């Protein structure tokens, strides 16, 4: 029905790949999996290259994930609205900055393309501002993660769309700390976008390890569907 949809159909490999720095110590982390925008699910292994992952594995899955919204199941009556599949094959390029509370802050850059048949997730993150006795320079989160909604609006000066949603880690205390996500998403071709009504994922995820492997890593499910306009 439109155009981008169609690269969509099948199970679609994905390649991530990101770089990081956060109060100065580096990282890398590699992943690669498959996305089902049919069914509306992702699934993908993250291995650390550089060691071991300074920063606790759940503050990142919105960055590799949350990172890859074009695989969001989309409604046959909100088709119209997926700004996401339709940037496609360019591509877009993610901007955030994602405010961790009473704590440091992560900026992302991202480029979100086909290159051949495997859709990319490349990744740039500079971090902060963080205590080395807080949440999360600390490792006080668990290891698991919420459902949460995340909202989209078309941002028609920038031809994209700007995206709001907080994400509630629980620490292993009992408490939860907040991570305010502030979002940008803008096309990376030339060619027209959907620019979207308002409205919501509906995001879920699941994290565990596989009992195989040697090196620090994530395995992540995540299943996310639009909702919000009738």
């Amino acid at each position: 029905a439109s155009k981008g949809e169609e690269l969509f159909t099948g199970v679609v490999p994905i390649l991530v790949e990101l770089d990081g720095d956060v109060n100065g110590h580096k990282f890398s982390v590699s992943g690669e999996g498959e996305g089902d925008a049919t069914y509306g699910k992702l699934t993908l292994k993250f291995i650390c290259t550089t060691g071991k992952l300074p920063v606790p594995w759940p503050t990142l899955v919105t960055t590799f994930s949350y990172g890859v919204q074009c695989f969001s199941r989309y409604p046959d009556h909100m088709k119209r609205h997926d700004f996401f599949k339709s940037a496609m094959p360019e591509g877009y390029v993610q901007e955030r900055t994602i405010f961790f509370k009473d704590d440091g802050n992560y900026k992302t850059r991202a480029e979100v393309k086909f290159e051949g048949d495997t859709l990319v997730n490349r990744i740039e993150l500079k971090g902060i501002d963080f205590k080395e006795d807080g949440n999360i320079l600390g490792h006080k989160l668990e290891y698991n993660y919420n459902s949460h909604n995340v909202y989209i609006m078309a941002d028609k000066q920038k031809n994209g769309i700007k995206v709001n949603f907080k994400i509630r880690h629980n620490i292993e205390d009992g408490s939860v700390q907040l991570a305010d996500h502030y979002q940008q998403n803008t096309p990376i071709g030339d060619g027209p976008v959907l620019l979207p009504d308002n409205h919501y994922l509906s995001t879920q995820s699941a994290l565990s390890k596989d009992p195989n492997e040697k090196r620090d890593h994530m395995v992540l499910l995540e299943f996310v569907t639009a909702a919000g306009i009738t």
